[PDB]
């Protein structure tokens, strides 16, 4: 994925509710640092829905590709109220950005 395009997508579509950096604040949604390889619903200090806590899968490229296409379809009961990103290439770019930013 194209990390520079992904950053712009993150800013436009996600930053209102999320931070990615180490020690970043929680906002409407949880800080996303350390996301990859973690089970759903595990950011310290954030109050998740039971649905997000119980989904029970590991975040990675594939599971994010599916989640970000339609969040509430993947996690029914989620409080993340966001339509999703329809185009596969846009999801791949965003995910490439997340994979970098949430791990440095
Ligand atoms: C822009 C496309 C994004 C991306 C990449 C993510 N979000 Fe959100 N998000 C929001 C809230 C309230 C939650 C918690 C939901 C709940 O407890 O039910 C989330 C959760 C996520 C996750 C899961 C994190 C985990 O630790 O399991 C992920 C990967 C994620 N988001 C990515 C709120 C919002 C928004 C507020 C209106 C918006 C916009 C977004 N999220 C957008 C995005």
């Amino acid at each position: 994925g194209d990390v520079e395009k992904g950053k712009k997508i993150f800013i436009m579509k996600c930053s209102q509710c999320h931070t990615v950096e180490k020690g970043g604040k929680h906002k409407t949604g949880p800080n996303l640092h350390g996301l990859f390889g973690r089970k759903t619903g595990q950011a310290p200090g954030y109050s998740y829905t039971a649905a997000n806590k119980n989904k029970g899968i590991i975040w990675g490229e594939d599971t994010l590709m599916e989640y970000l296409e339609n969040p509430a379809k993947y996690i029914p009961g989620t409080k993340m109220i966001f339509v999703g990103i329809k185009k596969k290439e846009e999801r791949a770019d965003l995910i490439a950005y997340l994979k970098k930013a949430t791990n440095e």
